[PDB]
């Protein structure tokens, strides 16, 4: 019986190289292999590395898995480091009674690049309405940081009840996403002329407008 | 190599037993050893089952690993339900070097009623196809427990790419919101008879269909 020993946590700004040691507390770390799994916020984890130092395929070559016997380690090393490597990372050996793992350690990379969102607003459909419920989405993507403002209107006015804003999450493009959407009955709907979603990112707002159409 | 092919989730109230299955797609499911990890969200992964059946140390009694060569599946049944077995719970085996994980099942121990989602999906904005975009978005709203599936399909065929669903987040009602959006070309939307957003959630898959025309 061992433990696998990790930093918590390391930073590094992209282009850089960074190293995270794994340290076996009994036993040689060489008397098994260890592997490496990355794990990007809700999603499962990917291996990186097995048999200490095998990339799988689709794994790039930035990713080297090395032993250190003097010190009784193994090391994930990443060079040219860049913003989807911003993850956690867990290693991971085995006992004959046991596969165990690293407490795991949190890889922030630095200055990540702003990115203003993609905001598109979609108003209730024919279908919804037919259904008695009015509901506006306005989807908010591709930005970073992960933090913005919404405000909604009714005509020129402001919209105060029935709004939600989802918690932003990083998508496959390692920018954040979220909804805000807004509920209505079909009669609010048809009273304005529009609706306008207002959507604040780092001080700069993109405003969006939809109208009821007729055919 | 195979699948291992896990419900993407289950939830019981506290006390109660539950079973996650594990189903090999091909080979026998008793041709090599299946594993079962833990993993609490913001924590490392345990090992709770390794060689189909033996709990390491630690591992109380009430984790339990089962092989059906029925079913070409394996098991684990967890009885008397505790809080902190919240957790995603995957399955692993091997064929020679291919080590082969499964999905994932999220385990939720019921903290308020169950809540299925109103699903809403919205054709592309007029506004969008004027910048050489269709983005469909599946607005998934007011369950719980927070875990969704969501696949779409152009006419009858599955989607892979293009596809984005954020985390579900829990929203000021205490139940979880999130959306899927598809990223299509005008033309790619126009190319199909409808759009279809499948969402999985607690024992049951709604469907939602979208159609071109002007209006
Ligand atoms: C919490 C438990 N845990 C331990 C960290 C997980 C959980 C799920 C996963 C999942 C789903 C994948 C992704 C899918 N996938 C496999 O099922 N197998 C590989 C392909 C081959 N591979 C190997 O490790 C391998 C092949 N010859 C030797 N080793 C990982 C893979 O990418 C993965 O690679 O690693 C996982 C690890």
């Amino acid at each position: 019986n061992f433990m696998l020993n990790q930093p918590h946590s390391v930073s590094e700004s992209p282009g850089k190289t960074v190293t995270i040691s794994c340290t076996r507390s009994s036993g040689n770390i060489d008397s098994n292999y260890v592997q490496w799994y990355q794990q990007r916020p809700g999603s499962a984890p990917i291996t990186v590395i097995y048999e200490d130092n095998q990339r799988p395929s689709g794994v790039p070559d930035r990713f080297a898995g090395s032993i250190d016997r003097s010190s009784n380690s193994a090391s994930l090393t990443i060079s040219g480091l860049k913003t989807e490597d911003e993850a956690d990372y867990y290693c991971q050996s085995y006992d004959a009674r046991n596969v165990v793992f690293g407490g795991g350690t949190r890889l922030t990379v630095l200055g990540q690049p702003k990115a203003a969102p993609s905001v598109t607003l979609f108003p209730p459909s024919s279908e919804e309405l037919q259904a008695n419920k009015a509901t506006l989405v306005c989807l908010i993507s591709d930005f970073y940081p992960g933090a913005v403002t919404v405000a909604w209107k009714a005509d020129s006015s402001p919209v105060k009840a029935g709004v939600e804003t989802t918690t932003p999450s990083k998508q496959s493009n390692n920018k954040y996403a979220a909804s805000s959407y807004l509920s209505l009955t079909p009669e609010q709907w048809k009273s304005h002329k529009s609706y306008s979603c207002q959507v604040t990112h780092e001080g700069s707002t993109v405003e969006k407008t939809v109208a009821p159409t007729e055919c």
